[PDB]
């Protein structure tokens, strides 16, 4: 199968073919596909002849064509009437091409130069369910506004989803589909909202009008505010009968009132986005928070006052009625102190499970306070300014078919929350640990301590108070480990990050302990990288009965090897349960024989990556039973063993990309489903026949002379073995010959 890689299921074939550098569609496409990809490539032209009786056709995808506009001929796509989705986005239209099938349920027309919608181009289409017109007239292109004709969107009765986000409209278009869901006008100039605007609209599920009138505050054009920074205006009666709303998005309109009568019949709102707005007085009496007992998500932050820095957070009484309220965003208010009565209001709301309070630039906080909550999961308190436990004014500047204005990225790592309570104070100005830093905490099952310059030695004591934590974060700080009794205390630990502390291991004469791993009943995971070790005192063997990862990158195995007494020759063989191990960045230009036998035997998985390795002996991965991936990547190796399996019965992935091999022996020869050689410096695959599912090659210097037979014969035979990126496999020579892929070959002439 070659370009395009078909896939199948499920229930339906595809035909992946994308990012391929194909400057035309290819007409040797398997027939029977439910659909397309073609995005990522160089086509310029689509026309009648381009799609032939595929009629089995449902989907298209012609996104970014080309990279760098696109020509269609009218009627192009009729001839398969059993298309739904079409996908013409980054084409560079300047128009709906016309002649468009009404099969169409999905059309989707972003990032073009279409200033015009149609009923020409639009009104027939009849069938469609969601239709995106995004980033068309987004000043400048330069284009003045979008022009809709009247009525464009009426005659569209099953529309679902209707987005024209980022168009300049000024006004929101009349006669809409009362079957309207979803409908996104975020970043349409538009400044009023009438009663009239939304009249029938009787199915609205989500409403997104951010961006008008934006709070553009510490940022450039495009980026433009409504004249004498006034917020967008919505008229009282503007969501009378939006009763279906769910969804509401009025993120940076700044807003300075909230009307709670836009409210009054809206009984099912679960989102409402607040965020870049200037509402900190109705946060502190908003009786708009009222009308929302059923409300789920409520983002407000980023509603700061310039220059403002008040003791204190003032939160409305009526944030108590928030009774449906899983999620409070308060990022950005910014405020000194958190007292446990300013959060008064919200220790009885049942489902609350996360509070974010992150960049607030808080200075203290009576912790004893998130005791008093039912459901808490999730403390987000990161960039604040908690110090160690024994003003008037601030300088705060803030700086897709992706959004909802909230850095969806989680919080918080989830192989961190999912142990239970998180809390996160990464960022804060944590530079040491006081004995009363974590009293009256709840019992923290997660903890980020991340980029705090801490400098001081854990000692075994810092962590009495929430002994319970499973999964600690002390990534990016300048520890000082020179004390055998350190985290000792946190007896249930299971995942314990020290990376990037590499200030003092980097320092001679400081004295080094890690003998606190071993201390660790149910220690599982454990990542010392980036912490330059290249020696340590007293102890020099790593011992955990239950350890299972090390991540050891970034290190100095080079010198705790590569030079001594043997001090490290046995380092991770304590390791009596580990099955994945992590070698890469330890400039390692050559491991002692008898320091690879002592590595856990145990191991399943072992990664050398970027190193300098030129030679590996083979031969010793006969001690490794259970060793499935071994990886080298990114390493100086010439040569490989000629007998490979009578070391190894178990490795299934190889990974020996950028190397310099320079010619693949007889074999092999095999529990070996997948092979990596791309990379490397292979002029030819002599024919080394004979289990596997894939092998990579490109980026070899392959000599295309009729040599390149033996292998060119063994793939046409094995369709079986998956050869990801065939285009790039390339000929380095003969000269006529350079730069043609191995396949492109017009072989013939080798009689
Ligand atoms: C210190 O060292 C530790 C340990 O290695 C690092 O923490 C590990 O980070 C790796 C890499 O981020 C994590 O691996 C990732 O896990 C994600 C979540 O997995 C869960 O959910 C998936 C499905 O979503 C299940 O399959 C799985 O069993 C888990 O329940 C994955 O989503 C990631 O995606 C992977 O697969 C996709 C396939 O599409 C690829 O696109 C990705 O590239 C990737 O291969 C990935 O598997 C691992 O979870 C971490 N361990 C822990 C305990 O957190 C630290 O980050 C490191 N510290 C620093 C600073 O580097
Ligand atoms: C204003 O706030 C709005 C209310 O939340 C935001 O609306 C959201 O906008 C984002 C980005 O445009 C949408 O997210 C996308 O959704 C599609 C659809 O995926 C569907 O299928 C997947 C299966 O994989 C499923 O998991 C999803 O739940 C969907 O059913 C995705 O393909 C995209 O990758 C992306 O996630 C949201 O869907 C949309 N929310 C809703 C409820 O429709 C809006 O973005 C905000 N405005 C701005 C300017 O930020
Ligand atoms: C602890 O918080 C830190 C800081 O926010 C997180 O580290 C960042 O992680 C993100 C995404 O993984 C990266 O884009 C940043 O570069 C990281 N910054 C720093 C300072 O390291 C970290 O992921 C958090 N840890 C957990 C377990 O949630
Ligand atoms: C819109 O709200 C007004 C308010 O009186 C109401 O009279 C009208 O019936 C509503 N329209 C629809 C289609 O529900
Ligand atoms: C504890 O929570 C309840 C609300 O559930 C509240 O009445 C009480 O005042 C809180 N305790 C303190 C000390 O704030
Ligand atoms: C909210 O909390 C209540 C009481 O703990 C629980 O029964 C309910 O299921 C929770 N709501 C959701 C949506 O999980
Ligand atoms: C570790 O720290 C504890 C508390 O400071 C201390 O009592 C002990 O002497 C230190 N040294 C060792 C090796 O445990
Ligand atoms: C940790 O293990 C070492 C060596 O077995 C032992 O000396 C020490 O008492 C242990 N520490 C704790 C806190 O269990
Ligand atoms: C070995 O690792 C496995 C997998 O996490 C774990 O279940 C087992 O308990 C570990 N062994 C010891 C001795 O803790």
């Amino acid at each position: 199968s070659y370009p395009c890689d078909e896939k199948k299921q499920n229930d339906s074939v595809i035909a992946e073919c994308s990012n391929r550098r194909l400057q035309e569609v290819p007409q040797t496409v398997g027939k029977y596909v439910t659909e397309l990809d073609l995005s990522d490539n160089f086509i310029t032209h689509i026309t009648n002849e381009s799609f032939q009786g595929l009629q089995n056709l449902t989907k298209i995808n012609l996104n970014h064509n080309p990279n760098v506009g696109l020509n269609i001929t009218d009627g192009a796509f009729l001839n398969l009437k059993n298309l739904r989705e079409l996908l013409l986005e980054d084409n560079q239209l300047p128009q709906i091409p016309s002649g468009l099938p009404e099969s169409l349920t999905e059309l989707s027309l972003i990032q073009n130069n279409i200033y015009n919608i149609t009923k020409e181009g639009i009104s027939r289409l009849i069938n469609l369910k969601n239709l995106y017109l995004a980033w068309n007239c987004y000043f400048n292109k330069v284009c003045e506004k979008t022009n809709i004709e009247d009525g464009v969107f009426e005659t569209l009765t099953n529309l679902e989803l209707l987005s024209l986000s980022f168009n300049s409209l000024s006004h929101v278009p009349p006669k809409l589909p009362s079957s309207l869901r979803k409908l996104f006008l975020s970043n349409t100039q538009i400044k009023y909202i009438s009663e009239e605007d939304f009249k029938g609209l009787i199915n609205l599920t989500l409403l997104d009008l951010s961006g008008n009138c934006p709070r553009c505050f510490n940022a450039p054009f495009p980026c433009v505010p409504c004249d004498g920074g006034a917020s967008i205006n919505i008229d009282r009666f503007a969501f009378q009968n939006l009763t279906q709303l769910r969804y509401l998005n009025l993120s940076s309109t700044s807003l300075r009132k909230i009307n709670a009568a836009w409210f009054k019949n809206m009984p099912h709102l679960k989102v409402l986005d607040l965020e870049f707005n200037y509402l900190v007085g109705e946060i502190a009496s908003g009786a708009f928070l009222t009308m929302l007992p059923r409300l789920e998500i409520l983002d407000l932050s980023f509603n700061y006052i310039k220059g403002s820095y008040p003791q204190h957070i003032n939160i409305s009484r009526n944030f108590s009625k928030l009774l449906s309220l899983r999620a409070l965003h308060l990022r950005g208010y910014v405020f000194q102190e958190l007292r446990e009565d300013d959060f008064q209001p919200l220790m009885q709301l049942p489902n609350l499970s996360t509070i974010n309070l992150g960049i607030n630039f808080i200075k203290q906080i009576d912790f004893k306070l998130f005791q008093n909550f039912s459901n808490l999961e999730i403390i987000y308190l990161s960039e604040n300014r908690i110090s160690p436990l024994v003003n008037s004014s601030s300088f705060q500047r803030h700086i897709p078919h992706s959004n909802f204005y909230h850095f969806t990225r989680p919080l918080i790592k989830p192989q961190c929350a999912a142990y239970g309570k998180a809390l996160d104070l990464s960022l804060n100005s944590i530079f040491f640990i006081g004995p009363n830093q974590f009293e009256n905490l709840p019992d923290i099952a997660c903890l980020n301590l991340s980029a705090n310059s801490n400098a001081q030695v854990l000692s075994g004591t810092e962590f009495s108070a929430i002994p319970h934590v499973k999964y600690l974060d002390l990534t990016n700080n300048r520890l000082d480990f020179d004390n055998a009794s350190a985290l000792t205390e946190l007896s249930d630990l299971e995942v314990l990050d020290l990376s990037y502390n590499s200030h003092y291991f980097r320092i001679a004469g400081v004295t080094h302990h890690l003998e606190f791993i071993q201390n660790f009943t149910n220690l599982k995971v454990l990542n010392l990288s980036h912490n330059n070790i290249y020696t340590l005192t007293d102890k020099y063997n790593l011992e955990s009965k239950s350890l299972v990862e090390l991540v050891f990158s970034g290190n100095r195995l080079d010198i705790l090897w590569n030079d001594d007494d043997n001090r490290y020759i046995s380092i991770f063989k304590g390791l009596k349960n580990l099955t994945r191990l992590d070698l890469s960045l330890n400039r390692l230009k050559h491991i002692p024989n008898e320091a690879f036998l002592n590595l856990p035997a145990s191991l399943t998985e072992l990664h050398i990556n970027d190193n300098m390795l030129k030679f590996f002996n083979w031969t010793l991965l006969q001690q490794f039973p259970r060793l499935e991936l071994l990886d080298l990547r990114g390493n100086k190796l010439l040569f490989l063993t000629d007998s490979l399996s009578d070391f190894t019965s178990s490795l299934r992935t190889l990974l020996l990309s950028h190397n310099r091999i320079s010619h693949l022996p007889s074999g092999f020869l095999s529990s070996l489903k997948h092979l990596d050689l791309s990379s490397n410096l292979l002029k030819t695959i002599n024919k080394s026949a004979l289990k596997l599912s894939m092998l990579e090659l490109h980026g070899n210097p392959f000599e295309c002379t009729c040599d390149i037979g033996d292998f060119r014969r063994w793939m046409d035979e094995h369709l079986n073995v998956k050869i990801p990126r065939l285009v790039d496999v390339i000929c380095a020579s003969p000269g006529d010959q350079r730069g043609k892929s191995i396949v492109s070959l017009e072989l013939t002439t080798c009689v």
